[PDB]
């Protein structure tokens, strides 16, 4: 009968204009035993081992930033947003020694502030801790196709021009060439296409494929939403609002100039006689204009004035695909909307059933879907594939530090795992200094959940050796 309350005195500190929050028992001299989480947990995973430490020793698990009860700032909340916070944190708390007990992200922040602070960490237990991966054959098969659809938005195999297309069709938005497309730059482009949307519509098109976070439309984000996902009917709303853009009488032919308008509407050279040539190749029963079937056929085909039309039709076709509010991030709508790293992904790194009332505790900080970011921005910060770079040269520091640092090691590992492999977890009691590999037997990311008794047990005896 593994308990489920969470009976913690709950306690606040402002740190960055912002406010965190953290479980503070235990006796207050010593060196405290700061607890750190990962994703997409919160303190809520110490609750079965906190009882183990707490009499002896002072007991601090903070939760992270925009993470369990910590306040929510309009961030990215990259892994060097973690950093800044949780620096700031542990020096509002004016705290000197400190024993790490620390798992999956939560082991990222206490190695690298290990590293820089080598003279104040007393001891480390860790488990399922972020490691580099070189290849994604090493990253477990139960959850690669999974955890690649989270990193492999964008760059869906657009080749040739098909890059090109779009970085024309990027030009008709950006014109002071920021390289990112305003929020009112977009509606600079949408009224001058006969509409004009709100505030509220403006920036809620963007807010679905920002994955930056500075607010704006990216180059890479506006080709992750121009995906090659062509269904037969559910695409043709696109193509058919691309022909009401043209076609503004609505009698079912674009004129010369309904044609000439939009396109001299938005930055393009076409003078009187710059436009009969591209008529050629779309009239095709000679009536001189352009009806809905000859219209698909230029949008779905020398560029002389081909590629002026093709140009003007991909951002034509970004306006209604940005309208839609699905064009975002296939990895994003996973974990923002659909929320499938709670409901998915989280119950997958326990082996055993995790209850309705635990995993309740673990809906309650993201109930909101715009308050899922780091939900989202932590499986992309993972070392895998030499990717992102800034990540792997971090980890691949802290953990030459920790091959030759003499403080006490204590690491968890299980069956099968999924950060932590047993034959991985073999090397490492053999290879790290100082360091005791305790098995716990069936187990995946959330070693907590599956025993807590015994992860609790060998602490609290490798508490006392120092
Ligand atoms: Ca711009
Ligand atoms: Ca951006
Ligand atoms: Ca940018
Ligand atoms: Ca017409
Ligand atoms: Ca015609
Ligand atoms: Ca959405
Ligand atoms: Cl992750």
């Amino acid at each position: 009968g593994i308990g489920t309350g969470f009976p913690f005195d709950p306690h606040y500190v402002e740190v960055l204009g912002e406010r965190m929050h953290y479980v503070d028992v235990g006796p207050r001299d010593g060196t405290p035993v700061l607890f750190l989480h990962g994703n997409p947990t919160s303190s809520y995973v110490w609750r079965n081992i906190i009882p183990h430490v707490a009499p002896t020793h002072r007991c601090i698990a903070p939760d992270l930033i925009g993470m369990g009860k910590s306040d929510k700032p309009d961030l990215g909340y990259f892994f060097d947003d973690h950093v800044r916070f949780m620096d700031a944190f542990i020096e509002a708390l004016g705290l000197e020694e400190v024993v790490l007990v620390i798992h999956d992200w939560g082991s990222a922040l206490g190695f690298h502030w290990a590293k820089r602070n080598p003279e104040r960490v007393k001891g480390i237990a860790f488990m399922e801790f972020i490691r580099p991966i070189p290849t994604w054959d090493e990253w477990p098969e139960f959850a690669r196709e999974t955890f690649q659809a989270f990193r492999t938005t964008g760059s869906d195999q657009l080749t040739e021009e098909q890059i090109a297309e779009f970085k024309e069709a990027f030009s008709l938005f950006d014109k002071d060439g920021d390289g990112t497309i305003t929020t009112k730059e977009l509606g600079t482009v949408m009224r001058s296409l006969g509409q004009n949307p709100t505030e509220a519509e403006l920036q809620d098109m963007i807010n679905e494929v920002d994955a930056d976070g500075d607010g704006t439309i990216d180059f890479p984000e506006f080709l992750t939403m121009m995906a090659r996902k062509m269904k037969d009917t559910d695409s043709e709303e696109e193509i058919r609002e691309a022909f009401r853009v043209f076609d503004k009488d609505g009698n079912g032919y674009i004129s010369a100039a309904e044609l000439r308008h939009v396109m001299t509407n938005l930055g393009e050279k076409l003078t009187d006689e710059e436009v009969d040539e591209m008529i050629r190749e779309a009239d095709i029963d000679g009536d001189g204009q352009v009806n809905y079937e000859e219209f698909v056929v230029m949008m779905t085909a020398g560029d002389s004035s081909r590629r002026k039309f093709n140009k003007t039709g991909k951002a034509l076709r970004a306006i209604g695909r940005l309208s839609s509010l699905e064009g975002g991030s296939v990895g994003r709508k996973l974990i923002i909307d659909q929320n499938v790293f709670i409901e998915g992904t989280l119950p997958m790194g326990v082996v055993r059933p995790l209850t309705e009332v635990e995993m309740d505790h673990y809906r309650e900080p993201f109930l909101n879907p715009v308050d899922r970011e780091p939900l989202w921005r932590f499986p992309n910060e993972l070392p895998i594939a030499g990717e992102p770079a800034n990540i792997v040269a971090l980890v691949e520091e802290y953990m030459d530090w920790l091959h030759q640092s003499p403080v006490p090691k204590l690491l968890f590992w299980g069956t099968p795992g999924v950060l932590i492999p047993p034959a991985e977890a073999a090397r490492l009691a053999k290879s790290l200094p100082n360091c005791k590999a305790v098995d716990i037997g069936p187990g995946l990311n959330l070693l907590q959940e599956d025993n807590p008794d015994l992860i609790g047990s060998e602490i609290a005896r490798w508490l006392s050796t120092l």
